[PDB]
């Protein structure tokens, strides 16, 4: 269930928070409005680029906490706020959140692994409605 996947994940998080993050970068080419300098790269030149597996791992590192920490898919509230409030999410919205989210869950259902994909569709229209009530537009 959703719970072991936190688990697979965390024990290859740098492999999986890149490899999703890029198939989300590839199905909505137009959120690249966010990430101005992976611009221009195909999926193996962004793995040789250091922020981009730096700040991928970190962000899938943040969203296993959040995971971890949340009951039956449901974010905390604290997790939610800290989320809309960073700095670095300023001007995000929440359907940024949701592509994101629609890109992981395609790419579980196309791995041949027994992850909880619907827990995890769960988990992002859970978060998409906690940044919305804690104050993201
Ligand atoms: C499509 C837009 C974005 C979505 C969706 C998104 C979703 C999430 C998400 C999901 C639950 C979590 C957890 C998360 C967490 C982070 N996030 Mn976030 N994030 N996120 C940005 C856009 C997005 N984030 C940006 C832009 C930055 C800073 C610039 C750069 O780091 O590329 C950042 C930065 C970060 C950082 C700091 C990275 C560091 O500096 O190395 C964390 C941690
Ligand atoms: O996965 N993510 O949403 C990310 C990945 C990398 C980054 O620099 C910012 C956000």
């Amino acid at each position: 269930g959703f719970k072991q996947d936190i688990a697979t994940l965390r024990g290859d998080l740098r492999t999986y928070a890149q490899d999703i993050f890029l198939a989300f970068l590839n199905k909505y080419p137009d959120e690249k409005r966010n990430f101005k300098n992976y611009v221009g790269k195909s999926d193996q030149e962004l793995k040789s680029m250091a922020k981009f597996g730096d700040h991928t791992e970190k962000v899938f590192n943040l969203m296993m906490e959040v995971a971890d920490r949340a009951t039956d898919c449901v974010p905390l509230a604290s997790d939610a706020s800290t989320l809309v409030q960073m700095k670095q999410h300023s001007g995000l919205t929440t359907g940024n959140f949701e592509k994101l989210f629609v890109a992981l869950v395609e790419y579980m259902r196309a791995s041949g692994q027994s992850f909880d994909s619907q827990s995890w569709d769960r988990f992002g229209k859970n978060l998409v409605s906690a940044l919305s009530s804690a104050g993201m537009k």
